[PDB]
C-alpha cells in the first residue's frame, strides 16, 4: 500500500516528502502520433532533492493502463507509439529518498486524425 510513516523506526533527521511536479504540457508541434511533453520543476520542493522524473501513459480515457515509458532527469520526453485521432492520458511525478509522491493531473492530448483509410 503506502508508507504512511509506518515501519521504519528510530529515524534520524529524515527529510520531508517531496511535492507533485507541474502538470505535463505540450512542447512544440503535436504530430499525428508523436509529441513531446515537458513539465516544469517543483516551485516548492520539500526537504528532499529530486532523484528521477518517471512518467506514465495510458490509452486515452477508457482502459486504465499505466506503464513506464521514460526514465531519467530531463524534464522532457517524446511520447512515441501514439495513435492519431484518439485520446491519451499521461501523468508525471518526481522520485526522492521518500519514494514517489502523488502523481500530476491527467494530461489529455488529442492527436490529429490524418485523412487516410481505416478498414479498407
Amino acid at each position: 500500500g503506502s508508507s504512511g510513516s509506518s515501519g521504519v523506526v528510530e529515524f534520524t533527521t529524515c527529510p520531508d516528502k517531496p511535492g507533485i511536479p507541474v502538470k505535463p504540457s505540450v512542447k512544440g508541434k503535436i504530430h499525428s502520433h508523436s509529441f513531446k511533453i515537458t513539465w516544469d520543476p517543483p516551485k516548492d520542493n520539500g526537504g528532499a532533492t529530486i532523484n528521477k522524473y518517471v512518467v506514465e501513459m495510458a490509452e486515452g480515457s477508457n482502459g486504465n493502463k499505466w506503464e513506464m515509458i521514460y526514465s531519467g532527469a530531463t524534464r522532457e520526453h517524446l511520447c512515441d507509439r501514439l495513435n492519431p485521432g484518439c485520446f491519451y492520458r499521461l501523468r508525471v511525478y518526481c522520485i526522492s529518498d521518500g519514494g514517489q509522491s502523488a502523481v500530476s493531473e491527467s494530461l489529455l492530448v488529442q492527436t490529429p486524425a490524418v485523412s487516410g483509410p481505416s478498414s479498407g
